């Protein structure tokens, strides 16, 4: 396995950017990964979106030189995807279990929420 809980990854959905995102349990499977390979991930932004992504549109945040990035430029995606750049590097700056503790998201009820330090 390439990634584990608590890893910093770039995941790349259709018909978005490649985005930061956090390796973490699906909060209803209780898993991480699974059969190619897929893994859970949450992305860093200002709404709690979560999915599987296979291992091929995943890659280390901070394989990796063969992939280009490249940021969004229309305003509403950018804002957003910069908000998810800085949550990533201050998540990047912690340790795993801190950065575990801070941002992994909550449901509350049927509700999927950001973790309530972040939504602070
Ligand atoms: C590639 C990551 N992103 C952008 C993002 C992430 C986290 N926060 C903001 C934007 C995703 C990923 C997925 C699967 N779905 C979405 N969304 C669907 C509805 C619009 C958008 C964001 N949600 C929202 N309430 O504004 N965005």
């Amino acid at each position: 396995l390439k990634y584990n809980v608590g890893d910093l990854v770039w995941s790349k959905v259709s018909g978005y950017p490649w985005w930061p995102c956090m390796v973490s349990a699906d909060p209803l499977l209780h898993s991480y990964t699974k059969l190619a390979r897929q893994y859970h991930v949450q992305f860093f932004g200002d709404a709690p979106e979560r999915a599987w992504i296979f291992e091929k549109s995943l890659v280390a945040f901070a394989a990796a030189e063969k992939i280009k990035l490249l940021a969004p430029i229309s305003g509403k995606l950018r804002a957003q995807w910069e908000m998810g750049i800085v949550q990533a590097e201050e998540a990047a700056s912690m340790s795993v279990e801190e950065r575990k503790a801070k941002f992994t998201f909550l449901y509350v009820g049927a509700q999927l929420h950001l973790n309530p330090q972040v939504a602070k």
